[PDB]
């Protein structure tokens, strides 16, 4: 009786008769996730050592000792991107209200499938949405959907432009003619391929553009290619501009972008899962002029909002857009004024995500998010600075984000020396002072690439490893011959 | 300096000077969360009032205190499905473990993306994924990816179909000359419509079938159904067999379904989101037989596992068809034999839900999961046998999981009366034991739907309702007529 086969803490019994080894338990993880935490900066980055012991269910429950044991250790061998030292990818340290919100956020164990299961979180999300899309400069009929991850975002936006341009809602696209092109910078992101393949327009449909020295669209070269398109038997029907490319971090001149698209009738879609955040800057939200231009957006608080995953939302210029090329009438559930979430969305049950960006937005504020973008813009203005003066290092283009990806061009050495030097400065960094630099093969070459998120490196940190990068390269012996 | 804009527990200091601030916060959420959900069952498991203010981002930080009370506030309007009177729905409690680990993996902040940003998790996932596969019935070259809810598995598991069956991965379905046809219950979820849509087949595509007395599939109406659209100008290429379907929760017989799917050639593809738990009992596995024969399979172990939201999988028969109808080699990442969860999925960055799957499989074990679907089990039989022996009293179908639906027919009373003693009922019981009962439409009537998932359940209360809807059948003024 009273469940004697199950653990005295396998569950919260909503009689209350357990609330004492419960709270125990939560002690026991908090305390133990407290001190993982608070010690991270003396951990290394990255651990090469992994584990492979899974796979094996124990027929009888494990006590929370020993659990605890398995615990700490996989959390030690997990990835380190909350200390200082790793600036190397896009990822970096989360705030401490949105990781309780989540907790607090699984505890009730609510749904978004339906307005039923989320009474306060659906309209939560709704009014959150809209104030996001007015202040990337839409109106009222701006409207938005939160999903998991710019993926989906993007996906659920090419859906809408063909169902829009198409009308294949209900018959399929065998019937079409001409073949859809999509055109697309040739820095954009890898998801813009897997969209389009997943649509069924095919993986060659995306067109590439030629971009500038600085990874920027070239305007003529995209006028150029809808011509010759055109004059194929293919036709143009979306152009994809992207704000804070994943390499080096550029934008896109999305005022003339968005001005050829309205010449040619082209549905526009921005995708600044990166670049943003920076409409929550005023100093530099000028950076996306012209945003307010595109029929969709894509945007992912998670990246530049220090949002624990994950975060991310699509927004379109017309809500009625929405609510007739994608929704579908086939659900019968409870007749309510209330749009639920689940009908006009890719996925129809979703954890509640809404929370924590609410909770982070709270406890910050808007002064502060805005402090916080402008000590990384000093931070990579410093970077850059340090990375001039000095004649082996060269840029792969000027930065626009606190992204800066450079590398070392000895005078002496040929493509495959320098690429070989790159990655040994990289490891050397790596190995001496534990500052993770990322190694991405950008136009042919590897280039040295630094994401600045991190709230607390400071400028001696990058003196010091410009320091370190002239004592090996005077210790090279490339340098001797 | 030392950040002095920011409040002292925005973040967690990677070097620690402010761990008794963060401990103290940390402590005042746990303490509030607990409180909450010890007294679950005294708050009623619904309630009508829902807040509306919100979207105002202050332009100075809240402090903690004002915000704690913000959300006690919210929490107490929040849905309540963790209370035993809560069977209306497939939401249920979730294991403690559960959601404690998903805490710390919110804490750790790693990404799916690839394997440097997860090194354990990935191979976690992977193992096992591999070990559920093997439980499901597949060999060694079986293969699965977790993905965020069930509509993104089965559109996975469609496009993967597709792709093999026409080759449209490069080129597109403009010149394909016949339409494909995918073939599903008239009782299917509503995410096969989505699917179809967006993978340019068309929201028409899908051909419904016909279903016996207990919402099964007929074989025959099947083959007829095939032969039908093969003489017109369509093609079939894809068979849906749904285990556990939404209202009824009931079973297709996917022995035959396989069958004729092998005999002419289509694909077979099986969603259990509900039904999978099954493979988890012993006595009770049987009535997913022949579920081995499947091209690929749909499982949520959100539903029936009690695992925190979100946790969902889809797994193939062949990895081979994974990773060269849906893999594109656009990426040029670091190269590692590992291959990137983030190529083989619909989406790139995912949260790690592996873990709380992982803690909870090893908190519980397999035994106590055995115990939890058998006392399920006996709980629908007894709801099962209370139902019947009362003359007004109907049931939809014989039920085939802990899901029943019933409804009440009086002599005199018509269609609509019928329909609107039934919605009073409900309301009645509602009001009276505060116990949930879903109001779904099947077949063109309201059933009263119970799905018993809660553990804390007691036949005592079953009987308690019962007598309270015997009362309310002799009290109505229809009896008096
Ligand atoms: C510019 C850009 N677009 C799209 C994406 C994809 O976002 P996600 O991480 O959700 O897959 C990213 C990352 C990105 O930086
Ligand atoms: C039978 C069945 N299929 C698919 C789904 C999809 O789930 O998306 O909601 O998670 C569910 C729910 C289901 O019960």
């Amino acid at each position: 009786m009273n469940l004697d086969f199950l653990p005295n803490d396998a569950f919260i019994e909503p009689s209350g008769q357990n609330i004492n080894e419960v709270a125990s338990l939560i002690k026991k993880f908090m305390d133990l996730v407290i001190e993982n935490s608070a010690s991270s900066e003396q951990r290394p980055p990255l651990s090469q050592i992994e584990n492979y012991t899974f796979g094996e269910f124990p027929v009888q429950g494990i006590p929370t000792e020993g659990i605890l044991l398995q615990l700490k250790e996989i959390l030690r061998n997990s990835m380190n991107p909350l200390t200082p030292n790793y600036i190397g990818h896009m990822d970096s340290i989360p705030t401490l209200i949105s990781c309780l919100g989540e907790f607090v956020t699984t505890t009730l164990n609510n749904n978004m499938l339906s307005l039923e299961m989320s009474p306060v979180f659906s309209q939560m999300e709704v009014q959150v949405l809209r104030k996001i899309a007015r202040m990337f400069g839409y109106d009222e009929q701006s409207g938005g959907v939160m999903v998991s991850g710019g993926s989906l975002a993007n996906l659920q936006a090419l859906a809408v432009a063909r169902n829009h341009y198409f009308s294949v809602k209900e018959d399929g696209l065998t019937g079409l003619i001409e073949q859809p092109v999509i055109l697309a910078s040739e820095a954009s992101h890898t998801s813009l391929h897997k969209a389009a393949m997943l649509l069924g327009l095919g993986t060659s449909s995306v067109v590439a553009v030629k971009t500038n020295q600085n990874s920027q669209m070239d305007t003529s070269d995209l006028e150029k290619k809808i011509n010759k398109t055109i004059e194929e038997g293919k036709q143009p029907f979306a152009v994809v501009a992207t704000a804070g490319t994943t390499v080096t971090g550029n934008i896109d001149p999305i005022l003339s972008i968005a001005e050829i698209t309205k010449k040619y009738g082209l549905w526009l879609h921005v995708d600044a899962a990166y670049g943003g955040a920076l409409v929550f800057s005023d100093k530099h939200r000028e950076r996306l002029s012209g945003i307010e231009k595109a029929d969709s957006i894509t945007f992912n608080p998670q990246k530049w909002m220090y949002v624990a995953k994950t975060c991310a939302m699509v927004l379109f210029k017309n809500r009625d857009l929405l609510e007739t090329e994608f929704r579908i009438s086939a659900p019968y559930m409870n007749d309510t004024d209330f749009t639920n979430l689940g009908e006009i969305s890719v996925q129809g049950t979703r954890h509640a995500d809404i929370l924590k960006l609410y909770l982070s937005l709270q406890h910050i504020g808007l002064k502060s998010y805005d402090q916080l973008i402008n000590e990384g813009y000093l931070r990579v203005e410093e970077f850059v600075k340090q990375v001039k003066q000095r004649p082996y290092l060269e840029l792969a283009s000027e930065p626009d984000t606190n992204i800066c990806c450079f590398r070392g061009r000895p005078k002496n050495l040929d493509e495959k020396q320098c690429d070989q030097w790159n990655l040994e400065l990289q490891q050397f960094l790596l190995h001496k002072e534990r500052v993770f630099f990322s190694l991405p093969t950008y136009r042919g070459k590897r280039w040295l690439r630094a994401v600045l998120l991190n709230p607390f490196t400071p400028i001696s940190t990058i003196q010091k490893i410009f320091k370190t990068i002239d004592e090996f390269y005077i210790n090279h012996h490339s340098y001797n011959s």
